[PDB]
């Protein structure tokens, strides 16, 4: 199963490749970072975490009406920031023991691959935007310590 790895690793610091769909590939890695995710009460999940450092991210999007579900987003990339930005209280599975209150922006336009290999958009605000950026800033190998100097 997958294990995360945490501040230290060099594969948390390298940045992630862009991934040419394979669905078999990506519903095995999707069920794995899945269950990663949940077992650690995450709420976003990004490849290089694991030790693969491909540009596949989870995001939770678990209701009372339909139980638990995510998100998965191959290739995820940002087209559109919003101007707005608010300030957030990040924790992350990566960096044990540290929080800090984060600026991103407010709302995002993102395309990526879905499960079903899909080319999607979507406009996101809330905690769907803020989870999206805290995980895209992993395939870039930054942290979200780094905004703190
Ligand atoms: C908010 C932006 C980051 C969220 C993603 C992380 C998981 C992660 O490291 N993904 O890269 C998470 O679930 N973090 C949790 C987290 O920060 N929480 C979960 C609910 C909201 C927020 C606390 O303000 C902790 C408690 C495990
Ligand atoms: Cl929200
Ligand atoms: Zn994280």
């Amino acid at each position: 199963s997958l294990k995360i790895k945490t501040i230290g690793d060099r594969c948390l610091r390298q940045k992630s490749e862009e991934v040419e769909f394979d669905k078999k590939e990506m519903s095995e890695l999707y069920d794995q970072m899945c269950e990663a995710m949940w077992a650690s009460d995450g709420i976003g999940l990004a490849a290089p975490q694991v030790g693969i450092n491909k540009r596949v991210i989870v995001v939770d999007e678990t209701t009372e009406e339909h139980g638990k579900y995510a998100h998965l987003m191959v290739n995820p990339k940002i087209t559109w920031k919003s101007e707005e930005k608010v300030l957030f209280d990040e924790g992350c599975l990566s960096v044990p023991d540290q929080n800090g209150e984060v600026l991103r922006p407010k709302s995002i336009k993102v395309t990526f691959q879905n499960k079903d290999g899909k080319y999607k958009k979507w406009k996101l605000d809330g905690l769907a935007a803020r989870v999206v950026q805290h995980e895209i800033d992993h395939l870039e190998g930054i942290l979200f310590v780094d905004y703190f100097n």
